[PDB]
């Protein structure tokens, strides 16, 4: 550890071709994306067999005794897989399979063709439903699979099919699909656009098809499926239905999928996963582009997958939500009004889009500004839905697992995007992220637009670039750390890698190395300061101390202790030197603004210094006014924030992220800084826990404790609105003060008072600063 192990390492992602070899790949992604953002081959999604058979079963409309689309026919016929099942091999789920099987088998017949895929398809369904034991063993179900699956069956069944008809399997189908139906209101199906639209062609028997065009979607499908939309045009004759499956066919040639278009959804998870893979910086332009489209379709009701959804979708609309707040666009969580009640509902649809909803509900509810109480309901909510939902047995089917969505919802619970080390959470997202992830509706289908090997594979890489170029600023770092004079001060620990990643774990762009490097300065500066103010001083020399602050004469610490004379000598450079290179960056002078910062943090140390001496506990109100100065976030802050390569703060600008007296973003830090310092510790002269009790004689220590959350809680809300504030503050500066400070409230999370996990720290560094990702 320290030097040594910095000096050691000898990353090989540092010399230029890896970087070269980046940029190809950022450009190879450009042009893949290119077509669903730019362009018009928007909705890259995969065939669905079951759709694609009730395509096929349109009789020409000049009234001739053949298919309107003969090229889906075609399909089929070519498209059988080696077991006799039809969908995508990659994937085997046994209700996608059985269902899209069957529904190519019934088309087939109907036409009297493929007589051989007829009979291997049969031969599949038959097998495999009786293998079928239990409920444990269907496995994850595909959209409305117990709806759908009995009324296909019972057409095979009058067409006397060598299928079994009569296994337990079965019957228990037809008891889900009467539960189903039995909640169903059939007045409103003609009058409220609902999920079920989205699978008409399993309810036949219900629906009035006379009366279902008042739901129909502005481009004629109903609820974007080609399967249902097809069938309401064989029952109607409805032009616009046919001008749907007209669109769909001119755009995907001899198939279709199982939703059309998917042009909301798809655009969300594509900025999704390029953020969440830590690579977003070489696509501003496109998620720009992205969400531009976005928040055009953005409207008070919410939004469905596709932009002509007559009804909002909550996992769309929760994931632009949080997408668009964070790219600091206009949002409202009023929008979420849209999913509630007499609250909230959504335990309605397929269990995995049911989930994947309360997970982007539960992560759009962290982005909460003050006064936002609806995402405080919405966060309750969706933790609840999700603890449930481990318990469901759906949640351990063979498909789920294959996915480890326990493991995924356990993470979610436990990780609070405030609480977050961006580095880590990008690293461990590049070991998770699939290039050939499958997901559900009413059949298995995948985005290889937002999955794909090139988006990896660029994470991959990225990440142990970016690692590199750390690295070798650690050995500056610490061979600096070593020349500098601080490790003689043997009553403080030396700490110069845990400030380094303090700041580089979130504030990691290679331009930006001098403001990781004078950020690193100023902390190990602070941490002798601190140790020598509230532990080695005493009250004298510290008075001396403080008075040498206040006059800026080297030659005046002739009569300072020898240890502090010294002190004052590494002190008064390292304030110069961070005053020279800001002065540098921002082309006006700044020694008088940095100095004035200092004054007041150590004038706040003596302050603190005095109390201790007198045994002396300060109301609340007096600790926390102390506290916000003396914890010393502020000047450290400054002194990386105003040397960000090409980032211009005007005194004006800087005004709005740092004001002492006023609650900017700097000031924020101080606090929450201060307060989730003495919550996670505390335990281990006095907190503002026993500043409360001071002041409430009567209160107990839980109530004190209590207290203290209610000005965290508010307080975090204020940094996040802050930091997501539209303003002219260049978003750079502002993004490193808030990851600083996100940074900070992962080395304090969950404050039990017993103190700080040392080892934790370190465990954190090993993992964003020493390994690299495995290639
Ligand atoms: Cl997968
Ligand atoms: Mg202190
Ligand atoms: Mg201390
Ligand atoms: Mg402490």
């Amino acid at each position: 550890w320290g030097y040594d192990l910095v000096h050691s390492l000898k990353s090989p992602y540092i010399d230029s071709s890896y970087r070269e070899r980046a940029e190809v790949l950022v450009s190879e992604i450009k042009a893949m994306l290119n077509p669903a953002i730019t362009g018009d081959g928007e909705s890259m999604i995969t065939p669905s067999a079951y759709d694609t058979a009730w395509v096929a079963r349109v009789p020409a409309i000049d009234g001739s005794a053949r298919p309107q689309f003969p090229q889906t026919v075609d399909w089929i016929l070519k498209n059988q897989l080696k077991d006799g099942s039809w969908g995508i091999q990659s994937h085997f789920l046994l209700s996608d399979r059985l269902l899209a099987t069957l529904s190519c088998v019934l088309v087939l017949l109907k036409w009297n063709v493929g007589d051989l895929q007829v009979e291997q398809g049969i031969e599949f369904i038959k097998s495999n439903l009786e293998l079928v034991k239990d409920e444990t063993d269907q496995d994850s179900l595909v959209t409305d699979f117990e709806i759908i699956f009995p009324s296909l069956l019972r057409e095979a069944q009058s067409l006397r099919l060598g299928l079994p008809y009569d296994l337990p399997y079965i019957h228990l189908l037809q008891t889900k699909r009467q539960e189903r139906l039995a909640k169903l209101s059939r007045e409103e199906i003609y009058a409220v656009p609902s999920p079920l639209l989205y699978s008409l062609e399993g309810i036949q028997d219900i629906v009035e098809w006379e009366r279902i065009m008042e739901v129909q979607s502005q481009d004629g499908s109903f609820l974007s499926s080609p399967a249902s939309t097809a069938c309401v045009f064989m029952h109607t004759g409805d032009a616009k239905c046919l001008e749907f499956l007209n669109s769909v066919m001119i755009k995907f040639g001899n198939f279709v999928p199982c939703l059309y278009p998917v042009d909301l959804l798809e655009r969300l998870l594509i900025v999704d996963n390029i953020v969440r893979l830590g690579i977003y910086r070489h696509f501003e332009k496109e998620i720009k582009e992205a969400l531009d489209y976005v928040y055009r379709h953005w409207n008070e009701r919410g939004i469905g997958w596709g932009r002509l959804n007559p009804i909002a979708d909550l996992e769309t609309t929760a994931l632009g939500f949080r997408l668009l707040r964070l790219h600091r666009y206009n949002v409202s969580p009023a929008i979420f009004d849209n999913f509630k009640d007499a609250k909230f509902i959504c335990s309605t649809g397929q269990f995995n889009k049911d989930v994947a909803s309360m997970l982007n509900l539960y992560r759009a509810s962290q982005l909460a500004f003050p006064g936002e109480n609806i995402l405080d309901e919405a966060k309750s909510f969706a933790t609840k839905y999700l603890r449930e939902a481990l318990e469901k047995s759906e949640t351990s089917s063979a498909w789920n697992n294959k996915q480890n969505l326990s493991q995924e919802i356990k993470y979610a619970l436990k990780t609070s995007w405030h609480a977050s080390v961006p580095r880590v959470e990008a690293k461990r997202y590049c070991q998770v992220y699939r290039p050939d992830y499958a997901r559900i509706a009413k059949c298995v289908y995948k985005l290889p637009y937002v999955n794909n090997e090139k988006f990896l594979e660029l994470g991959k890489l990225d990440f142990n670039i970016i690692q590199s170029i750390h690295q070798e600023e650690m050995k500056n770092v610490t061979s600096w750390f070593r020349d500098s004079g601080l490790p003689l001060f043997t009553f403080a620990r030396e700490r110069p890698l845990e400030f380094y990643f303090l700041v580089a774990a979130g504030t990691y762009e290679p331009q930006y190395a001098k403001c990781r490097f004078l950020f690193t300065k100023v902390a190990c500066l602070q941490t002798v300061l601190d140790d020598m103010y509230d532990t080695y001083g005493t009250l004298d020399e510290l008075k001396l101390f403080t008075e040498a602050v206040r006059r800026w004469d080297l030659s005046f610490t002739e009569n300072l202790p020898d240890y502090m004379k010294l002190c004052y000598q590494i002190y008064y450079d390292i304030v110069h030197e961070v005053a020279w290179e800001a002065e540098k960056e921002q082309g006006r002078e700044l020694v008088s603004f940095f100095r004035k910062g200092w004054e007041d943090y150590l004038l706040g140390y003596y302050e603190e210094a005095e109390w201790l001496a007198a045994e002396y506990v300060p109301t609340l109100d007096e600790y926390i006014k102390n506290g916000i100065t003396s914890i010393g976030q502020r000047i450290l802050l400054l002194s990386g924030v105003l040397i960000m390569d090409g980032q211009l703060l005007s005194q004006e600008a800087l005004e709005k992220v740092d004001y002492p007296g006023r609650r900017v973003l700097t000031e924020l830090n101080s606090l929450i800084s201060r307060l989730a310092d003495d919550t996670k510790t505390y335990k281990a002269l006095a907190s503002s826990i026993e500043c409360y009790m001071k002041d409430h004689p009567e209160c107990t220590e839980e109530e004190a404790l209590d207290h203290i959350y209610s000005i965290l809680e508010p307080a975090v809300k204020e940094l996040t609105r802050e930091f997501l504030k539209p303003d002219d503050v260049p978003f750079a500066c502002k993004k490193m003060l808030f990851e600083e400070t996100r940074v900070t409230m992962v080395i304090f999370k969950d404050g039990d008072g017993f103190g700080v996990s040392k080892l934790e720290v370190k465990d954190h560094i090993k993992e964003c600063l020493i390994e690299p990702l495995p290639l």
